[PDB]
């Protein structure tokens, strides 16, 4: 019943600029009934949380954390969701393959869920080590999909998750069209959400993985911002010509 459905990643999207953050939230903060705030981050809830009070991070209406795991609502996190992504998972027979690759070195404990297996591939490792996991990961048959960003960062998630599948249920449970929705990211854990038919913007400072694949994939729908941070979202928002 909004006129927009804003969802964002934090760090290096709507964080980092803390100038652009505090005018964007002053701009969003004059209309905030026009529009529902979600925020899409690779961050777990808790640590979400803890950057929500390092910065001033406005309260938005949910959290699509740890990639899109788990979603929380104001009353709390979404069971439905977190069901449908059980659903033919097995954590762990995918973390026994990954964890048998010498290039890649579990993330910490508190970046693991029941939905995510993290690790760090090797600064002098060959990225190509990340084809053969997911090849080998694809070939259990199990559902599961790899996201890789910043050069470093691997996620195992079910199939049914990432930022753009969490959008996607997100805008069916508020009944918000994809004309409505705006996306906003920076990196490999971003794709996701440019592959939903959402109007999307992809910050200047945007990460290598993410520029490449707005090269092979980048659509009418997708704007390459001129402004880094927060900056990009306000831009994109003219743009689109959203909250007219
Ligand atoms: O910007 C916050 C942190 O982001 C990284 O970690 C998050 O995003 C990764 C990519 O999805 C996940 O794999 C990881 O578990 C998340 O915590 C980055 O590596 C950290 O250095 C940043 O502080
Ligand atoms: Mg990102």
């Amino acid at each position: 019943m909004r006129q927009l459905l804003l969802i964002s990643d934090l760090d290096n999207t709507w964080v980092g600029d803390q100038q652009a953050l505090e005018h964007l939230q002053e701009y969003l903060g004059d209309r905030r009934g026009n529009f529902y705030l979600a925020y899409a981050t690779g961050r777990s809830y808790h640590s979400a949380r803890e950057l929500q009070k390092q910065v001033g991070l406005m309260e938005p209406d949910y959290w699509l954390t740890a990639v899109g795991s788990e979603i929380y609502h104001p009353e709390g996190l979404d069971q439905h969701w977190a069901d449908y992504l059980s659903e033919h998972w097995q954590r762990d027979i995918l973390q026994a393959i990954a964890d048998g690759f010498e290039a890649l070195k579990p993330q910490s404990p508190l970046e693991q869920n029941p939905w995510k297996i993290s690790y760090h591939l090797d600064p002098q490792a060959c990225p190509t080590v990340i084809d053969q996991l997911t090849e080998m990961l694809k070939e259990t048959g199990i559902p599961v999909q790899v996201i890789f960003s910043s050069g470093k960062d691997v996620d195992l998630l079910p199939q049914r998750s990432n930022k753009g599948n969490a959008t996607q249920y997100l805008q069916q449970h508020l009944a918000m069209e994809p004309s409505q929705t705006l996306v906003c990211g920076d990196s490999g854990n971003d794709i996701g959400l440019f592959e939903t038919s959402a109007r999307g913007v992809i910050v200047r400072n945007a990460q290598p993985e993410l520029l490449h694949w707005y090269d092979q994939w980048g659509d009418s729908r997708h704007y390459r911002a001129q402004s880094s941070h927060a900056g990009a979202i306000l831009e994109a928002i003219a743009h689109f010509d959203f909250l007219s």
